[PDB]
């Protein structure tokens, strides 16, 4: 036959040698990428803090921690936060931050942990619920639909919802895939959350299995500052995929997660959304309120 | 042609989803395996602590941190220690322990950083050197000879040595590859450090290139306690490779890293070594004292 011998198994680490793909060209630009979004937007900060304060939230759970840039702000703003994520490569940056400022009492009380949406109920002790559960940055769209039926989407949505205490809040969002799906393109640097100081080009690939949109793959071509010769920049790339969530479908899913027992409202970008409005938002934000 | 479309780039992470190979069957037995090595050996604790105290060492650098079991020992014993490693998947465990015990004065002062033997001098601020520099556990063997000439072994050995202040010590080991190379079989469960509680079989593969032993691959078949039916255990495997370092060759390599200006002495499983000796050591430990 034609066997294939491997030095070490995929997923195994060894002392003294960098992990498997921690050094590729793609991993390098990606790190530059995830660091280009920390400069929070004034609109964003004002909006989120106002919604939380207007509802008297103190206990909040960030279920899309990432590098922790959203949770750090809350921690600073005085909230009592527990941040979780399923990615270790991203958590690592958050853990680094908590250790550095471990001297500030608020950062000592910051709880960062590992968890999955699919098993959230068993990875995090809900207690009696969290005043507010957040999932911003279009992070829910990272979860693909392997089974064909959005069952996994529902299991995760149900798990996340269950972390909200009655009267509590769930602030979850998604990019406007209605526009991207009909347009076939995802505009670069439109983030309402963090002003990106990195230049990039985006190639959008949409995959339609039978007549159903199944995936939107984005190929980022990041211009890196001084990688060319005489100061000129270089250009490297990486790819990331998302599930194309449309407002109507999503609106249905998130409500079904609350058993219908909830108060739902969707924001345009940060301002109210009304169907047919002249304004085409880049992100749709759903703030739900566990009625029961 | 035949192009291949990937969901996301190799090395890139995404918020809500687990990293690339974090869940493979191999990464799950490997996790269990590295956890089965923490029960330090009284012989090991006694030998290492004595050698350190006897030489009046206080500032120690562990360049093969891993899960930090060697360093945790020193941190507890009162030493001033800084631990580095190039693996993020391993460091993750050391960082976790340091945080869980950050309330104990010693663990708060423990420095855990990322570094690579190849760039050691630029990743770690030597200052005026470390009293002792350790690289135990047969970890140097993890570094392969990619270029054919052991240039990378030499560059990593020179960068490490450079971290040893004059009058300082360097404690680095390697398995008896002489024995393994001749016997073609690496015995399982011969660890002089950390008795193991896990049962496992090992298939040894030696690759000789143009008559020069180039590498040793170990396929571990671990018996997992109760993954079978009625209490019955399961069997899973993973693989890890090493560079077969022979005593004579390594002895010349590690001395030249000090430019000859050193006091070399090799131990065989913590007790002195003399060729032809009836006792076949499982590990060869080299203790070098920086003379110049």
């Amino acid at each position: 036959v034609d066997s294939v011998y491997r030095t070490r198994s995929l997923g195994v680490a060894a002392e003294g040698i960098p992990d498997q793909y921690a050094d590729g060209e793609a991993a390098r630009v990606w790190q530059l990428y995830i660091g280009d979004t920390r400069s929070r937007t004034a609109e964003y900060k004002a909006w989120l803090l106002g919604l939380l304060r207007q509802h008297g939230c103190h206990r909040v759970l960030d279920v899309a921690c990432g590098t922790g840039v959203d949770s750090i702000m809350l921690v600073e703003e005085g909230f009592s936060v527990t941040s979780v994520d399923a990615s270790d490569k991203m958590l690592k940056y958050a853990l680094k931050e908590r250790w550095n400022r471990r001297k500030e009492p608020a950062f000592d009380k910051w709880v960062i942990e590992e968890a999955n949406w699919l098993t959230l109920d068993k990875d995090v002790p809900a207690g009696d619920g969290f005043d507010a559960v957040i999932c911003l940055g279009n992070s829910f769209a990272h979860l693909p639909d392997s089974k064909g039926d959005q069952s996994e989407h529902r299991l995760a949505l149900k798990n996340i919802a269950s972390m909200v205490r009655p009267g509590g809040l769930l602030v979850i969002d998604h990019k406007n895939y209605d526009y991207i799906l009909s347009t076939g393109c995802a505009p670069p640097g439109k983030n309402i959350y963090y002003k990106s100081d990195l230049t990039k080009d985006i190639t959008t690939s949409v995959l339609t299995v039978n007549n159903k949109a199944h995936m939107v793959t984005l190929d980022y071509t990041v211009q890196v500052p001084g990688a060319g010769r005489d100061g000129a920049p270089g250009f490297s790339k990486f790819r990331l995929s998302y599930y194309p969530h449309c407002l109507a479908s999503f609106t249905e899913l998130v409500q079904e997660a609350f058993g219908g027992r909830c108060q739902h409202s969707v924001l345009g970008d940060f301002k109210p959304y009304r169907p047919g409005q002249a304004y085409v938002p880049c992100y749709f934000i759903h703030v739900l309120k566990k009625t029961g």
